[PDB]
């Protein structure tokens, strides 16, 4: 399990498909330049006025009011 799908990507070690230490993540919804997002970052619109999925700040996934 390769943290990133692209020897490109900066976050992860080219040697090894896994993240470079300190990198928290390589891709994802909640990932920004190898860093979780800010808790409260909007991840994912919700249809009409239900709320807005947002970043944890300790995961690269959106969670899910729904």
């Amino acid at each position: 399990e390769c943290d990133c799908s692209s020897p490109e990507n900066p976050c992860c070690d080219a040697a090894t498909c896994k993240l470079r230490p300190g990198a928290q993540c390589g891709e994802g919804l909640c990932c920004e330049q190898c860093k979780f997002s800010r808790a409260g970052k909007i991840c994912r619109i919700a249809r009409g006025d239900w709320p807005d999925d947002r970043c944890t700040g300790q995961s690269a996934d959106c969670p899910r009011y729904h």
